[PDB]
């Protein structure tokens, strides 16, 4: 496991490993400042990801954030067999780092047998990654959300890039985090726009429709949603863990359930991967437990506006 900057999804991993590696400011605090919960129950029924921190693969609401507060674009270039790998070796040779849109069907970042799941379902899901070298017949890669990285053989990497996916057709892309005169803010400013927005959207109403949901599936006996709600709400764990640190770095005023919020959503995930996998009858304990967070969060939201 590489010491890479987690962010709260694949994509804002990425960003903030290319921010810290090449000393882009801003990037990585609005990263950490995120405060979000999405609940598509259209996704929910077409085995999509449908919940967490934010609908993907591009965060688009991260992108109106860094655009808000600092000024940053993250340009998406599309490109052909024939340019993409000539681009990325020009990216390479003047920034030393190219994020790219890959096929997560061709990487192995995780190992499922750490938990036990020795049956790992490959799916073609896209997934950001940071190319970090070219070679004649190979290619190196970090999966910063993950914590990995991989020599791929062309033919793979091509493959990857290529690609239909689930959400799409994967076309050589890849991002650019550009400024044309940045904006410097402070975290409180970050936090309080957030808090504030978490709020006025109801996002915590978005976990109690996700609960709801989850109580109307006693009798699917396709469990697959349960799997995939695993996987979506690491991103909430990873917000929730994001704030603990900036708490500790900035020395912050917060409520002082944070840690228990935290511990709620860990709890939420080990039961949905346990129902997913074990067979138990528990849609019902799961919804309660889910319905209970999302007060919880209400009331968080509230007093965090109140002590920054």
């Amino acid at each position: 496991l590489l010491d890479t900057f987690q962010g709260y999804n694949c994509y804002s991993s990425a960003l903030g490993e290319y921010a810290k590696q090449k000393n882009i400011d801003q990037v990585e605090n609005i990263i950490l400042s995120q405060w979000s919960f999405f609940f598509d129950e259209e996704q929910f029924y077409k085995n999509q990801w449908y919940t967490g921190a934010a609908d993907g693969p591009v965060d688009v609401v991260l992108n109106e954030d860094l655009r808000n507060f600092a000024n940053i674009e993250v340009l998406e270039h599309i490109s052909s067999e024939s340019q993409a790998i000539d681009e990325g070796r020009k990216v390479l040779e003047k920034h030393g780092l190219q994020i790219v849109l890959m096929d997560f069907y061709y990487m192995n970042s995780f190992n499922w047998k750490s938990l036990s799941r020795f049956n790992v379902t490959r799916e073609h899901d896209p997934h950001f990654a940071v190319l970090t070298q070219i070679n004649e017949n190979s290619v190196h890669i970090i999966d910063p959300y993950y914590h990995h990285e991989e020599n791929m053989s062309m033919e793979d990497f091509i493959k990857s890039r290529n690609s239909m996916t689930k959400q799409g057709k994967i076309s050589f892309n890849s991002y650019e985090i550009f400024s044309n005169g940045t904006k410097k803010s402070n975290i409180k400013e970050l936090l309080y726009y957030r808090f504030n927005r978490y709020l006025q959207e109801k996002m915590f109403g978005k976990i109690t429709q996700f609960g709801q949901v989850v109580k109307k599936q006693l009798d699917n006996k396709d469990r697959k949603w349960a799997f995939t709600g695993y996987n979506c709400l690491n991103s909430v764990v990873y917000q929730h863990q994001n704030l603990i640190n900036l708490q500790k770095k900035f020395s912050l005023e917060m409520p002082p359930n944070l840690q228990e919020l935290l511990d709620n959503w860990a709890l939420i995930r080990k039961k949905l991967f346990e129902y997913y996998s074990r067979g138990s009858y528990n849609t019902e304990e799961i919804s309660n437990l889910i319905c209970k967070v999302a007060s919880s969060e209400e009331q968080f939201a509230q007093e965090v506006l109140k002590v920054l």
